[PDB]
């Protein structure tokens, strides 16, 4: 058996709407804390099992807010998940690695008890949008114990980054902000090929879709989570042999479909 699988058989339908364990939130003030700016946990509640945890950066100039929808999602399909405040709205995106580094130590050593009895600590991801889609992909680069990352339409200077944490990366094809074609892209062709990486191009989608519920980033966020935090094979269905209107481009080395 896996011992990390956690809930029922997943369909399509079942990934764009909340999951199957109920949501509990800890607010993280930014006085408790240093090295990061505080933010939101969301982590299951009702059970006794462990999870994954994951650490999410939100973009420039916003605030934790601005990925609530999706902490809330992938907490509800079995992860603790802290998404975080920076200790400037106007860091940069290795500022914002740097961040994620103290929260995913926060995480495994000083979060509050109901929290730390929720989560694996052996078994930790990170995502994040916009510049903190760059800190996402210089974290992995820096770490490469951790399990996934998810840059969403992610926004950094440096274009290559060596790695060997399997990478999926969300562009938007409409984006005037962090250009698929400046940024996503050149991430995506300059990761090294003997990492599984997958990318995805939302159709006519905007540098913001990141910021509100959207189901084509909830199917695929959640699935590569599954995937690699828990080991959960049941989810290459969903990221092998894909055909979805929601999306006008689909890469990957498929390093993951078996």
């Amino acid at each position: 058996s896996n011992p990390y699988q956690r809930g029922p058989n997943p369909t399509r339908s079942a990934l764009t709407a909340d999951g199957p364990f109920s949501v509990a939130t800890y607010t993280v003030s930014r006085l408790s804390v240093s090295g990061f700016g505080g933010g939101v946990i969301y982590y299951p509640t009702g059970t006794s099992l462990t999870f994954g945890g994951i650490a999410m950066s939100p973009g420039y100039t916003a605030d934790a807010s601005s990925l609530a929808w999706l902490g809330r999602r992938l907490a509800s399909h079995g992860f603790v998940v802290l998404v975080i405040n920076t200790n400037s709205r106007f860091d940069g995106p290795d500022s914002r690695a740097s961040q994620l580094s103290a929260a995913l130590n926060y995480l495994r050593t000083s979060s509050p008890s109901a929290v730390r009895a929720r989560l694996d600590a052996n078994r930790l991801a990170v995502a994040g949008h916009s510049m903190g889609g760059g800190g996402t992909l210089r974290i992995a680069e820096q770490n490469p114990s951790l399990k996934a990352a998810v840059p969403l339409t992610p926004w950094h200077t440096d274009k290559t980054f060596n790695t060997s944490v399997p990478v999926l990366i969300v562009g938007a094809e409409a984006d005037t902000v962090a250009p698929v074609s400046q940024h996503a892209i050149p991430f995506y062709q300059n990761l090294p090929s003997t990492t599984p990486k997958v990318y995805v191009e939302l159709c006519n989608a905007s540098h913001i879709a990141p910021n509100s519920n959207n189901a084509a980033i909830s199917v695929y966020t959640i699935s590569w989570m599954k995937l690699w935090v828990d080991n959960d094979t049941r989810y290459r269905q969903f990221l092998c042999n894909v055909n979805d209107p929601a999306l006008c481009d689909f890469r990957t080395n498929n390093r993951h479909c078996q």
